């Protein structure tokens, strides 16, 4: 009916709104904009954002097995 549910601790993206086939930069590479491989996909512990191996700064010969990943575009050095 309406809308209401003002007791709510969470939050959807708007960027894409959503789903699978509306593609998004955030969601997805914001490098290249592509939403595929989700199995090689890098995610922020800070902004969570997904990046690919192959479309970072420097680039990644493949997927990272340390403590964590940051994005390049978070780690402050
Ligand atoms: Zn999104
Ligand atoms: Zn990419
Ligand atoms: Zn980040």
């Amino acid at each position: 009916g309406s809308s209401g549910s003002s007791g709510r601790n969470d939050t959807e993206c708007d960027l894409c709104g959503g789903d699978p086939e509306k593609k998004c930069h955030s969601c997805s590479c914001r490098v290249c904009g592509g939403k595929h491989e989700p199995n090689m996909q890098l995610l922020c512990d800070e902004c969570n954002v997904a990046y690919h191996i192959y479309c970072l700064n420097p680039p990644l010969d493949k997927v990272p097995e340390e403590e964590y990943w940051y994005c390049p575009s978070c780690k402050t050095d």
